[PDB]
């Protein structure tokens, strides 16, 4: 199944955080309605948190993509809510052979404020 | 039920990441075995991060405890597994009225590395 | 919080299975807009499965309610979406006092079909 | 990632439950240590539910198979916990082109009793 794809309400603000377990460096791009909208990138082994960014998901249509070693990560993603209100979207990812799915974690959550 | 209480793999360090989403000064504090070893603190509206801490599970019983207005905050929370390996244990809490759930937004995730 | 509350697509047919884990008679309603429209009754405590019965969600205001020994059981909920489609909104519940939260297993679906 | 895979507590009961939803007949086998446990099978399109086995983890290594017109099934999955006790693993199904991912869906729950 395709992975770290979302649909958000639309035209809603929602936080993207990113946080870091792999020797190699990663990049992280935020894509709505297939335009480049946010970009991460960081290394480190110790849950590295590269900071939040807040961007608004236009249409609904999110997207995440995690890049290590110039390809591709392994995704593997999905959905909560709590109290039938807090919606976080979690995506973690895979650049190795170790199979751990924490080289980059990627948070999206909603509504903020 | 009890919310925000989690058992860990036992001795594991794990990650604690805040987010804030209220007018309202929020006050973290994460236990272990009973003890207090994280603190975080801040405020603000926009998913603002108060950054991430490594702390270790002890025997395994974790415990996330909210402060606002000098009242613990009404907690909502769940533990999810992506890939048989991946663990986000994610909490939820409400300083107010309004029912948004996001007000911190504390975040464990484990395993490291 | 509040739990055992979800909101539904609005008009959509969704499914709600019940497993028991009790010595209790448990005895579960779903409520659309505040109307009764699913019952479930049973005992056991090897799992036993209840059915599914497939209601509308009108609004989209659906709530799981759940009572054994003539009072309301403690609810723990969640929602979980798969592949950015396969919503499960799930209910665990609690009648006595080992904190299982077995005792009725409500299970909500959709999309159907 | 690989789908369907979950570690539970060694040596526990826990049941399975299938609902199905497609026109394709679907054949669900849940393996326990590489070796096959329990079947179910059927048709429809009603959420239409295939009842409970309760089986033992062995180990602890579970797998969830799903085939249907003699192919297994693009899978998808995740695990919850909820009040720290109550634990759900959640596995969809894909056996056509519509990718909605419900037309086999097996529920593990565990602990029982
Ligand atoms: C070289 O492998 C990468 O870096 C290592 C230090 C580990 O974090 C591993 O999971 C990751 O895939
Ligand atoms: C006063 O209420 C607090 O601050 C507001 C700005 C909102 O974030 C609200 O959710 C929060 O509970
Ligand atoms: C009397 O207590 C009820 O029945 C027992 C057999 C257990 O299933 C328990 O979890 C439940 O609360
Ligand atoms: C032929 O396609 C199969 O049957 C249809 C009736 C739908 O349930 C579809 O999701 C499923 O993949
Ligand atoms: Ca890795
Ligand atoms: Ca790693
Ligand atoms: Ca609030
Ligand atoms: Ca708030
Ligand atoms: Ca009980
Ligand atoms: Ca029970
Ligand atoms: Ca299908
Ligand atoms: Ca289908």
């Amino acid at each position: 199944a395709q992975q770290g794809v979302f649909t958000l309400p639309a035209r809603i603000n929602f936080g993207v955080t990113v946080l870091v377990n792999s020797a190699a460096t990663q990049h992280v791009e935020i894509f709505v309605d297939n335009e480049p909208r946010a970009a991460f990138s960081g290394v480190g082994t110790g849950d590295n948190n590269l900071g939040t960014k807040v961007i608004n998901s236009g249409s609904g249509n999110v997207r995440v993509q995690i890049t290590a070693n110039g390809r591709q990560s392994d995704l593997v993603s999905s959905q909560l809510v709590l109290a039938n209100k807090l919606n976080l979207a979690v995506v973690g990812s895979e650049d190795g052979t170790d199979m751990d799915y924490n080289d980059s974690i990627v948070i999206l959550n909603w509504p903020l404020g």
